[PDB]
C-alpha cells in the first residue's frame, strides 16, 4: 500500500470513457511500457473485473495483469501494452486474408471463451474492439481478450463462486437461464466477428449512419445474407458455421463447446489458403460495429 506514481511515468491516453481512461505508462526502473486503466472509485467499483483478471489473466489469450494500486480515489490497473492494434481492423486491412486463417483466429478466441464459460465467467461485452493483438506477428497466439469491464462470474446467493458443472448446490432459476443467456450472446458476438471476417462487412449494419431501430429490426428478423457477392467465394462449411452462431433463437445458438466441434474449426487443414473476396472499408465497418453495439447496449 505505497504508490503507483512512484513506480511509473505516465504518458498519453489510449482510450477514454466516463468511468475510466487508459494511459500508456513506463516502469521507471526498467523502462518497459505498459497500459494502465484508471478507474474512478466514486463512479464505478472495479473489483469483480480485477478478480476475474487475477484469477484468469494467466490464460495465454487473456490480457495479463502486471500491477494494481488503490490511490484512494482511483484504481490503477497495469497490464501488458498491446502493440498490434485491434484484431478485426488489422484483419480487414489485409487484402489477402483467407478462410484457413480466419479459422485459426476464431479457434483461438473460442477456446478462450469455452474456458471462461466453464469457469462460470461470461464476458457480456464481447465486441471486436475489445480484442487486440499483443504485437505485430499477426499470430493467433498474440490475440488477447482485453476488457472485462462487464464480465460476471456465476455466484451463489451466499456470494460463493460457482461453475456450471457444480449445480449440486442450489441456486436461482432465472439466473442460470440468465448465465446461459449471457453465454449465448458471447457466442453471438463471435458470430458477427466471424461474419465480418469472411466478407468485409457486418451482418446487421451498413455504417455508423444506420439507426438503432433499423439495426434492431434486422437482428430481430433472424435473417441475413449468406449468399451473393462476397459470399460466393466462401465454403459452405463456414457459412453453415455462421448460420448457427448467429442463430436468432438463443437456445439454438451453438455453444463454444459445439463451435469447437464444427468441421470448419476441426478440419482447418482442408480450408482454402487463397484469398477471400471481401469488401474493403475497415472504417465503415468500425462505424457499423459501433452502431450495432450502441443499439444493443442502451441499457
Ligand atoms: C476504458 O478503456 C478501456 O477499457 C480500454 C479497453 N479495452 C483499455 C485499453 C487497454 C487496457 C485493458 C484492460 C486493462 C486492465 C488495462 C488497459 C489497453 C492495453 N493494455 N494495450 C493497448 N491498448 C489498450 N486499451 C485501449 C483500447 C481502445 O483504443
Ligand atoms: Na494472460
Amino acid at each position: 500500500s505505497i504508490q503507483f506514481t512512484d513506480g511509473y511515468e505516465v504518458k498519453e491516453d489510449i482510450g477514454v470513457g466516463s468511468y475510466s481512461v487508459c494511459k500508456r505508462c513506463i516502469h521507471k526502473a526498467t523502462n518497459m511500457e505498459f497500459a494502465v486503466k484508471i478507474i474512478d472509485k466514486s463512479k464505478r467499483d472495479p473489483t469483480e473485473e480485477i478478480e476475474i483478471l487475477l484469477r484468469y489473466g494467466q490464460h495465454p489469450n487473456i490480457i495479463t495483469l502486471k500491477d494494481v494500486y488503490d490511490d484512494g480515489k482511483y484504481v490503477y490497473v497495469v497490464t501488458e501494452l498491446m502493440k498490434g492494434g485491434e484484431l478485426l481492423d488489422k484483419i480487414l486491412r489485409q487484402k489477402f486474408f483467407s478462410e484457413r486463417e480466419a479459422s485459426a483466429v476464431l479457434f483461438t478466441i473460442t477456446k478462450t471463451v469455452e474456458y471462461l464459460h466453464a469457469q462460470g465467467v461470461v464476458h457480456r461485452d464481447l465486441k471486436p474492439s475489445n480484442i487486440l493483438y499483443v504485437d505485430e506477428s499477426g499470430n493467433p497466439e498474440s490475440i488477447r481478450i482485453c476488457d472485462f469491464g462487464f464480465a460476471k462470474q456465476l455466484r451463489a446467493e451466499n456470494g460463493l463462486l460457482m461453475t456450471p458443472c457444480y449445480t449440486a448446490n442450489f441456486v436461482a432459476p432465472e439466473v442460470l437461464e440468465r448465465q446461459g443467456y449471457d453465454a449465448a450472446c458471447d457466442i453471438w458476438s463471435l458470430g458477427v466477428l466471424l461474419y465480418t471476417m469472411l466478407t468485409g462487412y457486418t451482418p446487421f449494419a451498413n455504417g455508423p449512419d444506420d439507426t438503432p431501430e433499423e439495426i434492431l429490426a434486422r437482428i430481430g428478423s433472424g435473417k441475413f445474407s449468406l449468399s451473393g457477392g462476397y459470399w460466393n467465394s466462401v465454403s459452405d462449411t463456414a457459412k453453415d458455421l455462421v448460420s448457427k452462431m448467429l442463430h436468432v433463437d438463443p437456445h439454438q445458438r451453438l455453444t463454444a463447446a459445439l463451435v469447437l466441434r464444427h468441421p470448419w474449426i476441426v478440419h482447418w487443414d482442408q480450408l482454402p489458403q487463397y484469398q477471400l473476396n471481401r469488401q474493403d472499408a475497415p472504417h465503415l465497418v468500425k462505424g457499423a460495429m459501433a452502431a450495432t453495439y450502441s443499439a444493443l447496449n442502451r441499457n
